[PDB]
């Protein structure tokens, strides 16, 4: 019940937290307005919200409701459909190495998300290296160095502003020379220019391919909750720019703005394959819907 926590501030809005809304009402237009302001400042979304507002409304219509309070069982199961599109949980094993980019905005939890995976897939018994592709950051590149030598994780780093394409390539090299099942690589975060860095993520997925016909294996974007619709912009930046295959949302314990992760689910329907809960490294866990939800939409 530690997921049911970390909710606890979204679920004064969302879930349970319609529970109070619905109490004693009658279902009419005002009451889906009610509702519909409440998606919304939950950072839901414009489209997301609209989406489920109709379908609650036809929803109660076909069973001809009245009272209010049943539309909670009713956003259980909607919502629940707009998660359950994107639960897909990674599997990196079979590949020599299964190669994760790591794609995203500075901030908002990439090199934490690394160090947190890397120790996940090495308690699960996969050798891991890193690849510090973040090439101009020395202080990124120095914290991946620093973290795998205590860890006795690779890493592979060069000079600050080497080519992050050549990094990397050198780092999938590196990895089949030495047995090593996932290669994390970590890339530059800047999207101030768009033109630049969305080709400098084309250009690092193309020189892949002279080593490993299906490297990339994962595209991943972190994205952190607790930025609201900025992780939605970021997600539709990233989305047009290179393939991405799926996504990381950080920082959900602690956030009002939790309703983010329908906007997400239901704009891209990339999977969603980690959430963070928490600051340990079990914490960042494989997304569940099912667990999310009934999390979500437990009373209390
Ligand atoms: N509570 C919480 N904090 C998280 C989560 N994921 C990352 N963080 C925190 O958010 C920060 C991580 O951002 P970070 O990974 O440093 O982003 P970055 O771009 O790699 N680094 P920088 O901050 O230097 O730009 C740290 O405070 C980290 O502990 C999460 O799921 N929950």
């Amino acid at each position: 019940a530690r997921l049911k926590r970390s909710l606890l501030k979204t679920k004064e809005n969302l879930g349970s937290g319609f529970i109070s809304l619905f109490r004693g009402k009658k279902i009419d237009d005002d009451l889906f307005e009610e509702l519909e302001e409440q998606l919304l400042i939950a950072d839901v979304g414009v489209e997301t919200t609209r989406k489920i507002i109709t379908n609650l409304t036809e929803g109660a219509s076909r069973k001809q409701l009245r009272d209010a309070e049943a539309l909670y069982g009713l956003l259980k199961e909607e919502m629940g459909e707009i998660l359950a599109k994107v639960d897909e949980p990674l599997n990196v094993e079979g590949k020599a190495p299964f190669v994760i980019l790591m794609v995203g905005v500075n901030g908002v939890g990439k090199t934490t998300t690394i160090g947190k995976l890397a120790r996940q897939f090495e308690q699960q018994g996969k050798s891991v290296m890193l690849a510090a592709g973040d090439t101009f950051r020395a202080a990124a590149v120095e914290q991946l160095q620093v973290w795998g030598q205590r860890n006795n994780i690779p890493v592979i780093a060069q000079h600050t502003g080497a080519d992050s394409a050549s990094v990397i390539f050198d780092a999938i090299q590196a990895a089949k020379a030495r047995n090593i099942d996932v290669l994390i690589a970590d890339t530059a975060g800047r999207l101030q220019n768009k033109s630049h860095l969305m080709e400098e993520l084309k250009k690092i997925v193309r020189v892949m391919k002279k080593l490993d016909v299906e490297a990339p294996h994962e595209v991943m974007l972190t994205i952190d909750a607790s930025t609201g619709q900025n992780a939605v912009s970021q997600a539709k930046l990233f989305h047009e720019a290179v393939g991405l295959t799926g996504i990381t949302l950080t920082k959900l314990d602690g956030t009002a703005k939790g309703g983010v992760i329908f906007s997400v689910a239901d704009q891209f329907g990339i999977p969603i394959r980690y959430i963070g809960v928490g600051e340990r490294i079990e914490d960042l866990r494989p997304f569940k819907a099912d667990d999310f939800i009934e999390a979500l939409f437990a009373r209390e």
